[PDB]
């Protein structure tokens, strides 16, 4: 029998007479929860509601802000379990990845806990010509207002934090759509939000609807931002289509990694790469999808990483053991099969892999596919990882900017000078040093370069997107 | 006379070639007084290539070769201040004194951008804030964002780009800059500046003034990955919805109210400061005071006082060092502001003084209780026009100056603390005047609006804030041996 | 029977044939407590041993020093009323007051907490001319060293905690001598300190000893920083013979407060004077000492304010409703009424109180005061209150800042510019608006100017003197 | 010829009058050039009371007014450029070359501090952090400590001044400065500069070269709140025991060590930053690169080019463009040094090149495996003399580095990321320099020492800090109506 779940208006749960969504397990695909499907009319209420709301959320005390953060911590650690058997059975990734979400969802709300009482202003001298003499100002930071928000389904509950958590710190209500697909981790969100009492009446709606009814979340003039989360063409879209407010693109990437020197050894190396080119069986925006290694290293890497992959246990997410459970979608796996083979017909040398099981698509690893190929200038989103040899570093890291993405990139070195021209030179918004590029901590300052996107989340940078800054510019004040 | 023939900027060099000649008018005279070549659509796409292939080169200076460029600007205006300061007056028809005064603004704003470029600070970050995390640091450093497109208006034709061109040369953008078609002078004497200094890489700059119809490559174009607008509401919101993937600023509008609950320190000083946020430049200013609200118990004597230094503004030639307010920039500007007080006075406004037309030229005019329906009220008047009003109770004085869908400043004549601090915390605006009108700005302020005044900061460290984008270095054990 | 407590050395409760120390009931005066003393060996050897612990507290991650800081908070929380009642009984302050320190001290080392992992430093440009062509460089703070601290009896755990904290959040073993009158407090925080395991072994020692065997703590040069708080004689006299190491000395005050309005109201400005003059029966380094009344108001705020004084009840500090318990000694006590007598004797107007019943002493108020009686030019630290009327303005700062002490001041305007030139003019460390100078946040840069001391507590900035600065200038590193 | 007679300052003003005159000798030819006033006991206590009667007028000074009086000394200092290096170059001994580059070192200390002084920011901190906190917040403003006591050595007679200056006038506190009697000029004619600047109030500077025996008020005087002295370790640590209740900064000695890891970018460079940081200014420097370490691999290859390198060094007449090492300060330091030399090698160590005297000329010394108990070892030499050692261990070659009592500056060459981040971590210093020797001070960087080498830091910004005092206004419920 399917677990009836509720939605959240104006911070209130509700089901009434609204027709059901159903939400199926991604490894049995059969139905495990039902969601109440949100109206139009549920949504332009929730919008009025986070505007009537909007004062009150601004008016909080720091130490108000940071009691619901609290709160919120509190009740993550008690329904931790629950919240990451949700996490596997909702998304297929392995429960060892949706234990650690819940843990980063954790850190994500208790930095947000701590930066709400330290939002901090400037008081600035403004005599800095004879013109300007007996002038100083006082620089502060407001709420933007209300915020609309829009997560994808890889990480239901940490990307969704990533959003609400600033949100909470500064005094801004919002609306949240959250993936269909992945709606149970949001709503378990708005189970504990409704139960705090210091957070205002309408500060919080969480409505699960699909993308053609969701246009209200980009358009609508009531948002003083737009905060979204996911593939590159819905998001640029999305910015041309968000009229007058403030915009937040978090969007793909095609991931790359150098590998000059083995850091701290050859088994750590592997380790790291096998981590970033298939953890959560490469259905990541930071996965590691190019592989770049240094001529006296590639056969060593390349029989190693190959051994690594095949050793890889594939199957039931549930299960402690598992590696990488199945895609979110047949359709998904079938669409990566066929650019695993598109990318061997255009030249490409399969080392391992590349065979479908329904939704389980094998961990594969390809050598040399050319520029032309789906799996080398598109975001794969799989478990593919694509094999290049390298004799020149200053061509590798040329090699790695040659991509319209720009998330994160990683290297390998020993080597001083190469670390630092990585970090120069690398058209990335985060550079990871002696790790793959799939590392990233809820604390670091986070998002893309060309297509990746525009602006940053980690906690204190998504908390300044959702500030507005007003000066108090003061004339002989203090003058009796 | 004679016109003085101009050179546009193309990747750091003037030309002119044989390209059509746009004419520049003297706004008092309406003569021909300049001739600038017109640039053509080749020319605007050959500029933003160059601009491409010059941000590697823009990206690698030092930081003490961008402070060598912007201290050699500072040297140059300060040795050309008349003849820019002559030039300024004559394209847009602000008087002398308004002129001098903008020249000066504009030196403050490259001194500050010089004393920044060399003071752009990144962190070192502990990253180990879990257990999870343990071994990893962080360094997070700023970066060029690459090619920018500014577009300026005519109000401000100098110190308007200089908060533009100034951030973009402290940060190692290069850019492409479309200042107004009616005052291009101003922006053409700082590309004969930038292309005399040799640390500047060739490429770094261009200055295309063309026509709004011909400039559409400035919002569109993908090659650019920051946009940076300063003008009218309407033309800056359209130009975000059709800009693309490129980061947008936003420098719009106002409908700046000002709340009079003492006189600070004096009676004097305080109409002196009002007459001037009010009539400065003639109101052709985004911080014009363009309503006054004061209190009951002061009105009265407020009224008077104001309404007779209005008469007492010496309108006329802006060459003239007495002159106050000058010619509009336009006629045509000029009848609609005539047109507004006619409608204003019509729905149930008192005309204290002016409201009468003389070609270009619209004298002081002051209008009292005009409602909320009429336009004057409702929208950006940008003339010598001030809307005064009565009110009894502060926070429905500061809800009345809310009452606006502009919100760029404010101002605020208080002795009393919590007023003062009060209007700061409510007042829907980005900038808050306290014992001034809304009509004052330093260069070093953060500078923008709220509502449809804008969106982003300007005020040099600021500007250069978003021609900057954040790159991290994540650490895992750097120093384990 | 006397409740028999432990010594801390390297971590370590210790006792032995160490002898006795008795501390008392402030209120019964009998011995309730038995202290092991510590030996001239013992304070040795527990320098030893922070001088060995000094490189495995400087080896800590910042997420270890956050979970030991966090294990005191729930610790202090869990022992509440245990501490409160603990320093009623030690001290001779009320309940309510004993209770409100606990409060205080859970904030410190909560903020102490989040402050550990915000330690930032800075990546700075080095080419600021053309000779430095090719340089940058990364500013980092560390560890100081060994931590010597020596704690008044009044504040005898959040004072302690203004010290501890800041060490743990930054990484700084220590030594801390308490008040041998009052050292329960910082024993039952050893207690919590050594059942911690993340915190390394000799990383703290707590040894109550008294001030003719406490020299080491001033002059030993294993001591790379000595943080006191105490009287200003002994301050200053501990900073000229320190030797090399680094000097923080939280001194005392003859802090006074401007009522030129009533903020909000009449009612509301007494209740916070009543505070200011007679929390803790003034035995407090920002107890409002003298009090200057505009003219217009004088006769209002003098008839509201002796009322309200002669309404205070004092007795024992058990009692819930005991707003001033008995002076920490009798000998004290009769200091006060000394001062008081002097005071009268010498032209000034007593306008209520004065007398005293052991150690237990009226809370007083003294009109008119001259600058040549005791209780005008020297810290009273009792319930005395000096009285004084002034006419312009200008003159009362002037009157205000005619001290030789400098720590807080205070005023009540509605006035924006005197509330600036106050801020301005005012030679105290904090200026308090619309509140007696008695009010301290934990987190606000707290100090003195004069002879008050110098440096600031307040967690981040008592942390910022226990790290020293250093740069690593990089040249043309990212140079391949 | 005929001796300069200069003048001291007293209260912002040029003295002379009936005072003794001290000789100031050129270094090389051991002949008097100069004439300097010898200050009173009394000419002290006055200058003491003019600095507590000029620092409210300093703290009431506008920052554009500090900025302006900065910039006017950065003008000048542009202006007399070669008449004050030839003056560095006479009273101290030092190369024209390195004279000039201290002039160069000290523009751009003057023009970091007057970029500083308008950026003197606060925070405005909110202290709602828990309930019983409710309605607080804070504004955090940072004010002058006061009257500041400078007290200079004789190496960088001109630098090591600015330091102190520049900070006091970016902040607005007024000093009285007490330099080197053997190289007093530099602060005489910094003195000249000042004393010409209207902006900067009457009493706000006075330089008073006398001798450590009638300088004690400089120490112990109450009326000054904050000493900062640059200078050798024991009279620093003495200062600061007899100081009293005043503020303290110590910018004593230093025994600096480098480990040559690798060659970056390549061997001869590597071998011209040792020379430099080995015999710059002959030694007679407090980051003076007097330890050099370096890994058995490379030993040989580095001992072979090094000695090489310093027997090539010109040695003579100090005004000679050429001249590499001019003589030490007196004949005096130079057998102190050759003392010490000797004693090294009779010690067990073994002399590779130099270590002979000619008057107050020393040879450029290289001294391989001395003996910790060796004085050229243990403590600092401030001499030619580099002491060259061996290692196979990077680890123990840090924990050599760091066995000294000092803690300035190290050096260390690496192209490894882990070993270069290792010696960050584990130097036990204020400096750690990387690819380059222990010689190397940025203006800008913070500059101290750990252990005996001090407490505080210098540079610009870092200096201003110690000659602020922090100020918080609490405020409770401000903006209630
Ligand atoms: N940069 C980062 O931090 C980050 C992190 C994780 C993932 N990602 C990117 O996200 C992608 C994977 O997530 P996804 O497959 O869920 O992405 P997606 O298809 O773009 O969908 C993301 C969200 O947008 C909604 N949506 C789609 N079209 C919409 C429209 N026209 N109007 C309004 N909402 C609309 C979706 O709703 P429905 O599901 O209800 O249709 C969903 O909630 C990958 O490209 C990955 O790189 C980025
Ligand atoms: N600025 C602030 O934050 C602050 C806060 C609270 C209090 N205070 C000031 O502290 C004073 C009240 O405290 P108190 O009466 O305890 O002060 P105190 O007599 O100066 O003693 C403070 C501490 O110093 C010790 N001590 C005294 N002489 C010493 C010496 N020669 N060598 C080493 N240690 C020595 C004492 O030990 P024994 O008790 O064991 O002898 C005690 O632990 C007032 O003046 C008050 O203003 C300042």
């Amino acid at each position: 029998t399917p677990k009836k779940y509720n939605i959240f208006l104006a911070s209130k749960p509700v089901d009434g007479d609204r027709k059901w969504l159903d939400v199926t397990n991604k490894y049995t695909n059969d139905v495990a929860a039902k969601v109440p499907q949100a109206t139009h009319k549920d949504i332009d209420d929730a919008i009025d509601a986070a505007v009537a709301a909007a004062p009150a959320m601004a008016a909080m005390g720091a130490y108000e802000r940071k009691a619901v953060l609290e709160k919120v911590v509190a009740e993550l650690k008690n329904r931790f379990e629950e919240i990451a058997q949700t996490l596997t059975m909702e998304s297929g990734k392995p429960i060892k990845d949706a234990r650690g979400e819940v843990t980063r969802t954790i850190d994500t709300f208790q930095v947000a806990a701590e930066e709400s009482v330290r939002i901090y202003g400037e008081h600035i001298p403004l005599d800095i010509s004879a013109r300007n003499k007996g002038l100083q100002g006082i620089v502060k930071k407001f709420p933007i207002g209300p915020v609309s928000m829009v997560s994808p389904w890889n990480f239901p509950l940490n990307l969704v934090a990533h959003k609400v958590a600033p949100a909470i710190a500064v005094g801004c209500p919002f609306v949240l759509k959250p993936a269909s697909r992945t709606p149970l981790s949001a709503l378990i969100l708005g189970e504990i939000l409704h139960k705090i009492e210091e957070l205002p009446l309408g500060a919080f709606s969480i409505l699960p609807v699909s993308r053609e009814d969701a246009d209200m979340f980009t358009v609508d003039e009531r948002f003083k931002l737009l905060t979204f989360t996911g593939s590159g063409p819905i998001g640029w879209d999305m910015k041309a289509r968000a009229g007058k407010k403030k915009v937040v693109m978090e969007l793909g990437g095609n991931a790359p990694c150098i590998v000059d020197d083995y850091v701290p050894d050859l088994d750590y190396t592997i380790q790291r790469l096998i981590n970033g080119g298939f953890y959560q069986g490469g259905q990541s925006c930071i996965h590691m999808q190019r592989l770049y290694v240094h001529e006296r290293l590639y056969d060593e890497v390349k029989e190693g990483f190959v051994a690594a992959v095949k050793k890889l246990k594939m199957g039931n997410p549930f299960e402690e053991d598992t590696y990488l459970g199945p895609m979110i979608s047949e359709s998904a796996a079938k669409g990566i099969e066929d650019w695993v083979k598109e990318a061997v017909a255009k030249g490409g040398k399969l080392l391992t892999g590349g065979n479908r099981k329904g939704a389980f698509i094998e961990p594969t690893v390809i050598e040399d596919v050319p520029i032309e190929a789906n799996a080398r200038k598109e975001e794969i989103f799989g478990p593919v990882v694509l094999l290049y040899k390298y004799s020149d570093f200053k061509e590798a890291v040329k090699e790695c900017n040659n991509t319209h993405y720009g998330l994160q990139s990683g290297i390998f070195t020993k080597d001083l000078n190469k670390a630092f021209y990585a970090f120069e030179h690398m058209e990335v918004g985060g550079v990871i040093l002696n790790d793959s590029p799939a590392l990233r901590v809820d604390s670091q300052p986070y998002g893309g370069l060309k297509d990746s996107g525009i602006q940053r989340e980690g906690v204190k940078y998504a908390m300044d997107d959702m500030l507005e800054t007003k000066v108090l510019v003061m004339r002989n004040v203090g003058t009796l």
